[PDB]
RNA sequence: CCCCCCCCCGGGGGGGGG
RNA sequence: CCCCCCCCCGGGGGGGGG
């Protein structure tokens, strides 16, 4: 038995309906299965409840070869009399468009009902994807954490008697793990799937631990109440070490960007004169050490390092911390402006509300006036001058991160807080799913990173780093940028 | 119930990359 | 840790014999 220590914080039975940006799924990374995986840099479609794929000449139209004998979970709630086919992916992917099956903040900000016409069955192992138009970025989208299958022979008999809200309370999917019970906020027990369709999990019983705090974490690690320990106290980490012999860390990077963005409804913050001083006046140095204490990077940055489409080196940031500029240019102006900050557990960031005191302070120093506001995720649903946030994202494509955040599609959302609309930066975004090649990809993501960085919408702040703590019994452990954690793997020794 | 071909999964052996 | 070929096992589909 193993057990798996991690925040309560963003829990959930489908990340489909959760704010876009802010989780991994570790438990929906176990139980459901996606048509297929990106999990290398150099983002290869790994064939998964999809054996195989072919896109027309013309680019409009994606046929999906599903993989034969897949099988739901035999649950107490659920007992499937068929195998995995067309009809579970039709109603899948219909439900997030919008489509008859017979709010989804990742599809949404992506606009997916705008990518595609029709998703249909055309045997019981063949389906039909209409596009629009040639999309180069439909399949990863398909390859992402919020594309997880589910049984419509389940959703048939729930929707009998209107329970469809079981669905996400009482799980069924082809995953290697199988949900047995559980206590919201709490716990989640799992068991290994017998009639799983690939390489058997190791491990034939997981809880996943959401009870303790971020501080209490490591002490129920070092309790041995707790073999892996995921997202501990940043404070606490300074303390571990690689030398130890019953517990390793690991680490790593990927897309995890905290950010600050300026309200483009504010006339002042329209004008880049004020915007590029600001970006002047934060010691974003500082910060790192902190609120991070050496666990991020100074982020130069919106593509990360470990994304196919970083053909740029980060070149070195025209708008960086020099005071001197900052204090002329912002003083003599006297601005007074209000800085909102999300009360709730980032992953991109442990001290937002230290954050925003630093940031308060920098801007002082220059001339400016700050007034930080604790603000709820629904308040803001529902002004702010500057808005203190970020992006956590698996799906390493510019087109899942850099769209929802500046697009003019998004601008009335909540993906893009700086409410922002550039007709060049929507051009570049647009070209760069018309050419299917990486080559040309990667140069229209670097033109619109490059224009970014100049019209500064928003500041990158860090370039944070996903840590998790295990014991030594434990082996099979690989963190990586693309999702979570693979439970699958993990066995003692 | 017995026998071919295709696809997929798992295992074992030979070869190739860090 | 990643990738070829051979062999074996299991599963699914098309074909052939009582
Ligand atoms: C490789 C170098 C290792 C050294 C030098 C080492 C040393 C020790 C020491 C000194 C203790 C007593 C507590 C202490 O003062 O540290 C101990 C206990 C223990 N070690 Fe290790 N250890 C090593 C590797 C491992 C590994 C790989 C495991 C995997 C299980 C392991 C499992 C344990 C357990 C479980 C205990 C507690 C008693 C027990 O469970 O049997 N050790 N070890």
């Amino acid at each position: 038995g193993l057990t798996y220590c991690t925040h309560a914080s963003g829990f959930s039975f489908n990340p489909q309906t959760a704010d876009a940006g802010t989780s991994m799924n570790v438990v929906t990374e176990q139980i459901y299965n996606k048509l297929f995986d990106i999990k290398n840099h150099s983002a290869t479609l790994t064939p998964m409840l999809a054996q195989s794929y072919s896109i027309s000449a013309d680019g409009k139209e994606i046929l999906l070869n599903l993989r034969h004998g897949v099988k739901f979970h035999q649950t107490p709630w659920f007992t499937p009399t068929r195998d995995f086919n067309a009809e579970d992916v039709v109603f899948s992917i219909n439900r997030v468009l919008g489509h008859n099956t017979y709010r989804f903040p990742y599809f949404d900000s992506i606009k997916l009902n705008e990518k595609i016409k029709s998703v249909t069955a055309l045997s019981p192992y063949q389906v039909k994807i209409e596009l629009f138009a040639p999309d180069s970025s439909i399949l990863s989208h398909l390859a992402s954490q919020y594309a997880i299958i589910f049984s419509q022979e389940y959703a048939y008999q729930l929707s009998a008697d209107d329970n469809l809200a079981q669905l996400d309370t009482h799980p069924v999917g082809t995953g290697p793990y199988q949900v047995k019970d559980y206590v919201y906020n709490q716990y989640v027990r799992l068991v290994r799937n017998e009639n799983y369709w690939k390489k058997e999990a190791k491990i034939e019983h997981i809880i996943v631990d959401l009870s303790t705090d971020r501080s209490g974490r490591l002490v129920k690690f070092f309790n041995n109440e707790c073999q892996i320990a995921s997202y501990p106290e940043v404070s606490q980490i300074g303390l571990l070490k690689n030398d130890d012999k019953h517990y390793y860390m690991q680490s790593t990077d990927g897309m995890n960007l905290a950010y600050l963005a300026f309200n483009f409804d504010k006339p002042l913050m329209r004008d880049h004169e004020i915007r590029a001083a600001i970006s002047q006046s934060l010691n974003r140095a500082r910060i790192i050490h902190s609120i991070y204490h050496n666990t991020a990077t100074v982020a130069n940055n919106i593509i990360p390092e470990v994304s196919w489409a970083s053909t740029v080196n980060t070149p070195e940031f025209e708008f960086d911390y020099h005071p001197k500029i900052a204090k002329n240019k912002l003083a003599d102006k006297n601005l007074l402006l209000n800085l909102w900050v999300i009360n709730e557990e980032q992953v991109y960031n442990p001290a937002p509300f230290k954050m925003a005191e630093m940031i308060k302070w920098d801007l002082a120093q220059a001339g400016v006036k700050v007034k930080v506001r604790a603000v709820t995720r629904p308040f803001l649903t529902a002004n702010y001058d500057l808005i203190l946030s970020g992006w956590l994202a698996g799906n390493l494509d510019p087109d899942g991160f850099m769209r929802p955040i500046l697009s003019c599609g998004t601008k009335n959302e909540l993906t893009n807080l700086s409410n922002w609309c550039n007709e060049e930066f929507d051009q570049f975004m647009d070209r760069a799913i018309t050419t299917s090649h990486l080559s040309s990809r990667a140069k229209a993501y670097n033109e619109a990173q490059e224009l970014v960085l100049r019209e500064l919408p928003i500041i990158p702040i860090a370039n944070v780093k996903r840590i998790l703590v295990a014991n030594s019994r434990v082996k099979g452990v690989k963190m990586t940028p693309f999702g979570s954690l693979d439970f699958s793997t993990l066995y003692f020794i």
